[PDB]
Order: structure tokens, then sequence, then C-alpha cells
RNA sequence: GCCCGGAUGGUGGAAUCGGUAGACACAAGGGAUCCCUCGGCGCGCGCUGUGCGGGUUCAAGUCCCGCUCCGGGUACCA
């Protein structure tokens, strides 16, 4: 051990020890108690960023902590390799997406090894390899034969000049990011998986997930959006078909003055042949991007179709209107608009001058004033024929039962949740195992012809996929006849839905899962990911677990016991307009900035000489080009210093605006720990610690040692507040510096403390603590060492602080015995001059007393 | 727009069940790697202070109602 702390010599040497000895390689050991510490696998974009390092340090801190308790901890790492950014990068850099991805896997693997995350590298997966995606292709064909898969048409962003399907990210300002030509909706046939079949199970089992956070669970409820209502069919005068609409408020059905309809609905298509104005409005609605954000933000417009739907109860002819705000996907592509008691319909009715009929009385029991706004609340009915006087309960059921008796309506459970559309029409993805025969019949790819291997070695023009462009690739022979297999590929969420299960048996050749191995590890004890994946991924992840359960693969109903959704790591994001309107995103490192007096950014110029558009703070990513590479800080300060800084700066769940300020405290702290152990070990081996033969300062120091162990254990294990745990050890270390190491009992006590501190820091800074553990003559490696347990008799308090208050303001503070009555606390508090100052010439009205904590005195 | 969260000294943050506001660090100034000072306004004291406006309470950063700004998701970014 040198006097100076030099990471570059220590860290890589300890990293080699873990690889050669295979410290974090684990098997299904029935003797040890199991623990699955899963962190969400990354997309190999190129470099790591401080978002990644936060996620994986949190996981590694938990994984090393649970090992030291004495459990067989599985912390796996893999690569969610398929994706869009590979194709964009491959075309620009003149490569194929496969070798580009494998380079980025190789680079980031070495960056993860540098950071020293104790992963099981024998279980390493890559989702782009056919050894992985063969099983999901086999799984997909089974789901089709169960009837959970079905084909239907779906809206897609389509640049008509290129003849290519764009993503939501690839559209910007309602325009194509490559070329100058506007995007439009194209209805295209695609494969869907019935996630709505498991909607009630996904909704109900949130109540059993008590160790998941209410933030994530509440978002998933609202996303699913279960809804009990009524379907109501209408007749339309000069129109051969009928219009069904969904509604949760059939009580207000008598106030339905019109019917709003979506743009692509066949009634609007039929009306637009004759009507020239509606033809212009439908073609305007083609420009509407496939996104709910842009749908609600844009102005609510509409056109009268010409048709008149007959209202079943009243018998009145009401106008059917085409409108943008009505979604095609939710409901049935049409609604019963009650503008009197719906703020969205009120504005539509007031704009285009439609009738606003009131049918619900206000809470006072009177006719509501609908001059400024609609009455959204529920109440008694009026001006509603036979249904007058009924409250919401009776009004709902009476009109439902009437419409059920008439045979023009029925009760139905609806979900906001749509089915999982898995068809993508890009190259870099697992191909869908479906075959179109020469017959015309569509059936699954046979088991002998699985997997449908995606050819890695290809050349991409950028417009069209090579497997689509080449006519030879699609050819096959099924059931003794020519056939064309599906050139569309899976959604990338498909691969990341079941990877957690595959980690348990990743080299299992004989099936999708080795259930003996899977049921040992599963379910997952802690799942560490970003808050971004609260809904989309986690809902698929849960859904896919339930499918594997229903195929007899896994025991549990839920995949993960505990969820730790960490907050995003934010960074500044800049860009400039290119010559062909191309958004070239510039990094914060390259941006030259002039700031505001408050703190905000005002001007922004890149190194070359372009006026940068400052978008704002946003999540670190390859897309916005705002990720900060840890490699620079790791080289300078060391992985331990970077790792400690990430955990110390902010609590896991809260978001973090990134800045390097604060690292120097983490660096200096680790030098102080190194220094104190150097000074301690230099004096030689210590005496055996006599517990009941210490001074009061030694007893108080030992109290703080075991109290820190109690706090650090609680803060990590129960709370996951790592910032408070690391701060608690800094307090103890600051106290241990001032402690005099003269006598043998002082050094005996300094041994116990330093053994505890090095073990408590180990999950955060494992490289430095591996070295310090050996230097203190600890048994074996620190990785396998037992986690320190706090002694109850050491933490005993004889006295306690009591804060004296006068009208809720602190005037004095006093030390009192723990078993002291309220009379003794008042008499003791009265002796303080600042307390006696505000009690002269006034009557004590009330005396509140929190036992051994606080004493307020209300004064008159 | 809708759903979910956040805002505390120059800066990141602490206060775990309504009960000492600013632990622990950074940056800054001053002294000799170590020590001192450090929310604001006028002292070994007094008032005030947790984005903004009301309310409940003996007591609110914490609970309630109404805003402002900022982030995440919004179904083809992963
Ligand atoms: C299961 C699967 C669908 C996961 C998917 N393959 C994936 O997300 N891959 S990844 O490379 O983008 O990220 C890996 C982990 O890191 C988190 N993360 C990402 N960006 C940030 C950020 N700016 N700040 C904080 N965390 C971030 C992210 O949530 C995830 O847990
Ligand atoms: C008195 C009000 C509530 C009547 C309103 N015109 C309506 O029927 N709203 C529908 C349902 O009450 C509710 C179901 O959650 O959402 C409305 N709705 C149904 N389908 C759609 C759709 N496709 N687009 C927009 N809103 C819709
Ligand atoms: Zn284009």
């Amino acid at each position: 051990m040198q006097e100076q702390y030099r990471p570059e010599e220590i860290e890589s040497k300890v990293q080699l020890h873990w690889d050669e000895k295979r410290t974090f390689e684990v098997t299904e050991d029935e003797s040890k108690e199991k623990y699955y510490c899963l962190s969400m696998l990354p997309y190999p974009s190129g470099r790591l960023h401080m978002g990644h390092v936060r996620n994986y340090t949190i996981g590694d801190v938990i994984a090393r902590y649970q090992r030291m308790l004495g459990k067989n901890v599985l912390q796996p790492i893999g690569w969610d390799a398929f994706g869009l950014p590979a194709e964009g990068a491959a075309v620009k850099n003149n490569t194929a997406p496969a070798p580009w991805t494998y380079d980025n896997i190789a680079y980031m693997k070495n960056q993860l090894k540098m950071l020293g995350f104790g992963y099981d590298w024998s279980r390493e997966l890559a989702t782009c390899t056919p050894e992985y995606y063969r099983w999901e292709q086999k799984f997909f064909t089974e789901l089709y034969k169960k009837g959970l898969v079905y084909k239907k048409t779906s809206a897609v962003n389509w640049c008509p000049n290129d003849q290519t399907v764009l993503a939501n990210e690839q559209v910007i300002d309602g325009c194509c990011w490559r070329c100058d030509t506007k995007v439009e909706r194209k209805e295209i046939p695609q494969w869907f998986i019935k996630i709505t079949a498991y909607a009630d199970e996904l909704l109900n089992d949130l109540d059993k997930l008590d160790h998941w956070p209410d933030t994530v669970k509440t978002m998933q409820r609202n996303w699913i959006g279960r809804s009990e209502g009524v379907e109501i069919t209408f007749n339309v005068n000069d129109y051969d078909n009928t219009l069904t609409v969904y509604t949760t408020r059939p009580d207000a059905f008598m106030g339905c003055t019109y019917l709003a309809v979506a743009a692509g609905h066949p009634l609007a298509q039929k009306a637009a042949e004759n009507n020239p104005e509606l033809a212009a409005f439908i073609d305007e609605c083609r420009n509407t991007k496939v996104a709910e954000a842009e749908m609600a933000t844009m102005e609510k417009k509409g056109v009268d179709t010409g048709f008149k739907a007959v209202h079943p109860l009243t018998g009145e002819e009401i106008p059917v209107w085409a409108a943008n705000f009505v979604l095609m996907e939710y409901g049935t592509g049409a609604v019963m608009a009650v503008p009197g008691h719906d703020q969205r319909d009120y504005e539509f009715a007031s704009k285009y001058g439609l009738n606003i009929k009131p049918v619900i009385l206000a809470a006072d029991g009177s006719e509501p004033d609908l001059s400024q706004q609609a009455l959204t609340e529920k109440g008694v009915l009026f001006n509603s024929g036979e249904f007058n006087g009924l409250d919401h309960e009776a009004a709902f059921n009476a009109i439902a039962d009437k419409l059920t008796a008439m045979g023009v309506g029925e009760r139905k459970v609806n979900y906001r949740l749509r089915d999982w559309g898995v068809s993508r029409q890009r190259y870099w993805g697992a191909p869908i195992p479906m075959v179109t025969l020469e017959d015309g019949t569509v059936m699954p790819t046979p088991d002998d012809q699985l997997p449908v291997i995606l050819p890695e070695d290809v050349v991409m023009d950028g417009i069209t996929s090579p497997i689509k462009a080449d006519p030879e690739w699609a050819k096959t022979t099924v059931n003794g006849m020519p056939a064309l297999r599906e050139t569309d590929t899976f959604d990338t969420f498909m691969e990341s839905s079941w990877y957690y299960a595959r980690y348990t048996c990743p080299q299992y050749k004989e099936g999708m899962l080795d259930s003996e191995a899977a049921n040992y590890w599963l379910p997952v004890d802690i799942y560490i990911g970003g808050i971004e994946h609260a809904i989309m991924h986690l809902l698929y992840f849960r859904f896919f677990h339930k499918l594997m359960r229903d195929a007899g693969m896994v025991n549990s109903d839920e995949p993960a016991k505990q969820l730790l959704c960490q907050g995003m790591v934010l960074a500044d994001a800049f860009y400039y307009v290119g010559e062909n309107g191309e958004r070239n995103w510039v990094s914060p490192v390259d941006a030259i900035v002039e700031r505001d007096e408050k703190g905000r950014i005002v001007k922004a110029k890149d190194a070359a000489g372009h006026e940068l558009v400052y978008t704002g703070m946003s999540k670190m990513s390859k897309s916005k080009n705002n990720g900060i590479d840890p490699q620079v800080m790791v080289e300078r300060y060391g992985a331990d210093t970077v790792r400690l800084f990430m955990m110390f700066a902010s609590p896991a769940d809260m978001t973090l605006e990134w800045q390097e300020s604060g690292v120097e405290g983490a660096n200096r702290f680790l030098k102080r720990v190194w220094k104190l152990v150097y000074e301690h070990t230099a004096k030689g081996d210590v005496a055996a610690l006599n517990v009941d033969a210490l001074t009061e300062n030694q007893k108080a120091l030992r109290r703080d040692v075991h109290k820190t162990i109690a706090k650090v254990t609680d803060d990590i294990g129960r709370r996951q507040t790592f910032n408070t745990a690391i701060a608690a050890i800094m307090e103890l270390m600051n106290k241990l510096a001032k402690a005099p190491t003269d006598g043998e009992q002082d050094r005996a006590l300094m041994q116990e403390a330093l053994l505890a501190v090095v073990r408590m820091l180990n999950p955060f800074t494992p490289h430095i603590c591996f070295t310090l553990w050996q230097e203190l003559k600890g048994e074996g490696d620190i990785d396998n060492a037992p986690w320190p347990v706090a002694d109850e008799k050491a933490m005993v308090e004889d006295s306690t602080l009591v804060v004296v208050q006068v009208n809720g303001k602190v005037r004095a503070k006093i030390t009192v015995p723990v078993d002291a009555t309220e009379e003794q606390v008042r008499e003791r508090a009265g002796q303080e001059h600042l307390v006696a100052k505000y009690l002269d010439g006034v009557t004590v009205r009330k005396v509140i007393y929190v036992p051994g904590k606080l004493l307020n005195l209300v004064v008159g």
C-alpha cells in the first residue's frame, strides 16, 4: 500500500481479479438463498452516459449489499441490440447495422468493466443474435395458434415520395427530416397481439404489487383506463349502414344534440364523394401525425357531413359531423356529443353554432346556466321525457335497460388500452414468422424453418429494407407449394419483454426456458430502471410474464416483486438548421453559452459558427446528442469516485440535472479514508477490544459507529436513499479523524470502526474497499465478507435532546434524561433565560409536549 | 391538451409518522494538506426565510384548495 491513493493502479487490477476468479458468476445454488437484482439492459448506441451509470451503480450497490448479507445474488447484463438508430448510423457511416452494433457492444462492455459492476458475464445476451430471437419467433407462432394474435389495419406516418414508413421521432415540425415533403396517414395491415385480453388481470394485480411505487401503478391504471359504459346504435336516413358509439354517460343521452365522427370513418368517406368541403377536410386530416400529443393540442375543427342520424328515444334528426378531436382508435370511431355537459363538445357546439340542450340539473336542484361553460358534474335529470327526476345511478340503468329492450344498445366494458401492434417495416429487427402461401392463405412459419434468420451482411440504400428490396429472400416452400414469408420485423419491445427470463438459462439449447433454472431465480426481487419505462415497457414486461405462466413455463403471476424507477439524468440539448432542413444536434461540450442573471441560457453558438436553438434540459441520449461520457471522469478521478458521486448527489427516484460540481468532495473523501487506514495500519496489529472497560468518549464513539451501521443498513435496504447513507458514513469518518489513536483500546476501537466503514462503502466504491479490506487484515475478499450488524447495547442512550418552543419558535435547547416526566422538563426549560424572557407578564394557556423531543408553550 | 412527478442557501441536497429548516458535500472569501466563516435584513441579540396566492393547526418544506415554471410518458426513440 502506497501513501497516495492512485485509482489507475488499484481499479484495473481488482477488475482482473473478478474476471479470473469468476467472483460474480453464479449458478442455481439451492444451499444459498437466492436474489435476482435485475437492471434494465441497454441499447448499444455507442458510448455510455451518466444516465446509464446512475442506473447500473444503483443496481450494483444493491447487488453487492445483498451478497454481503449472504445470498446467491444474480446481477446479469445483456444488450437490447435491435433498433432504429443503427440504421440511421449505418447509412451515414457507410456500414451495415450489425457490425456497427457489435462494435458498440464491445466498446460499452469495456466501459462497464472499467466501472467495475460485478456482473455475471457468462450469462451475457445479445438480442440481435438468432440464438436469442429464435425463441420469440417460436413463441409468436404459438400465440397465433392460441388466437391471441390477429391482423388489422393501422395508421402509419408515410412520406409519399420515398414510399417509406417513418417513426414519430423521425417527423419534425410535421415534416420529413431528410427531404422537403409533408407526411401523411396511410392505413396499412399489421399484426397485433391481444393485450386487451389480459387487461383486467394487469389492472387488478397492481393491488398485489405493494412493493411497486404508487406513481408507476397509478400511471398504468390511467393508461389501461378501464371503463363501464353503453354502446348505442343509430339509424341514418339516406345511408345503408348504422353507427354505434360508446359512452360512459347514458344518463345524459337525452341531451345528445349531434354525433361527432372521426376522419377515416366510412360515413365521412361516403359523404365526401358528393360533399366537396368534407373532401377537403378529410385530406387536411391526412396531415395529422399519428400521435395523441398533436391530436389534442391542435384546434378542434369539423365539417357537417349532410347525413342526419335518428335519435332513438326522442326521434329527432340530429346532424352527423366529421371531426378531428374524435379518435378513430379509441371507442368505435364515433361519439354521442352532449355539448351541454361536456367541455370538449361545448366548445365544438359553440364554435359551429349547434344546439346546446340541458338535461342535467345542477347540485342545487335547478336549471343550469350554460352561457360561459358546460356543467361537467352529475345530478338529477330534467327535460328528458320519461327519465325525469332520476339520479345518476337510476338514469344510467333506466336508459341502458330501455335501449337494451329496444335492441339498439347494450352495456359494454371498454379500455383505453389498444392492442400491441408489433409489425415494423424496417430492416434491423427480428423477422415476423408468418408465411403467405400461393393459395392466398396466411399461416405461421413451420417449426423446421424457424428461426427466420435476418441476414447481417447487407447493403442499405436508406429508403428501403434489403430483405424487402431483394425478391429472392422472401421465397420459401410450405406444405408443398411456393410461399412468401413476412419481410416486416418485430417491435424492439418484443425482445426486451422476456430477456429477464432468458438470463436464468441463456445457453439453453433445448427450449425457450429451462423451468428448473427459471423457477429458482424468478420472480425478480428488485428491478432497477428509468421512470420513462413506467408504462410502455413494464406493461409489456408484465403481460409477457403472464403469457409464459399460461404456457406452463413459470410459477409466479408477476415478474418483479419490487420496482425502483430511478429519475432521469437530464442535460442541455442544442441543434441548428441544416442546408436541407436537417436537425444537426450539437453536444453541450461543443456549445459555447452565455447565461442569464437567474441561471437560464440566453445565447448559444457552436465552435464552427452556427446559431444554436436551445431546446432545454432533456434526458441524455444518442438522438438529441446530449449524453456525457463517463470515460473522461473515470480516467481522471476513478470509477469509485464517479460511482460515489452519482449516488451521493441525489436520491435515486428524483430527477437529476447533470453537472460535474461535487465530484471533488467524493474524491477528497476517498483520500481521507485511504489516509486514515494508512495511518492506522502503519502502527501495526491491534489489541482485542475490551467492551466494558472504555472511557465515556470511547463509548460515545462506539455508539456512533453502530448507529451509523443501523442507519446505513436501513437507508440502503429498506429506503434506497443512498445519498443519506453515504452522508452518514462521512459524519462517522469526520468523527473518526478527530479520535485520538494513542492507547491500545483506541486502536482496538479504530479497528472495529474502519472494518465497518470499509464494508459499508464497499457497495458504492468496491475497488478501493477491496484493497483496504486486505490492509486491515480482514478475512478473505471483501465481496464474500459479512455485512456489519449493529450491537443494541452499544447504541444505548442515557439522555436526550428536547427543543423548547414559545408560540412555535425555538428559544432554547436542553439535555434531559430519557425517563423524565413533563413536570421535570418544564422546570428544566423554565430555568433557561431565553424561555423565561418570553414568559414574564403572560399566562401559559396551553403546554404541548412531544415525549423526549419537543415542548411548545402557548402564551397569552 | 391529458396522465405522473419535481421546485429548499451561489450549487446538489438533509429534515424517515405535522414537531430544531439547511445535515452531508460543492463553489466562494480569509488564515496556515489543515483550520475559520458562509440563507437574507438590522450580533454572547431580534425579525424573517423552503417557487407563487389563500386555508387548516399550538406547530406546515411536510396536509388541503387555487396558480406559475420545469421534467417524464402520450402507443414507431429505446
Ligand atoms: C428494458 C428495455 C426496454 C430498456 C431499454 N433497452 C433501454 O432503456 N435502454 S437504454 O440504453 O436506453 O437505457 C438502459 C437503462 O438506463 C436508463 N436510462 C436511459 N437514459 C437515461 C437517462 N438519461 N437518465 C437516467 N436513466 C436513463 C433506462 O431507463 C434503462 O433503465
Ligand atoms: C356526457 C359526455 C361524457 C358525452 C361525451 N360526448 C361522450 O360520449 N364521451 C365519451 C365517453 O364518455 C368517454 C369514455 O371514456 O370518452 C368519450 N369518447 C368515447 N370515444 C371517444 C373517441 N373516439 N374520441 C374522443 N372521446 C371519446
Ligand atoms: Zn421524405
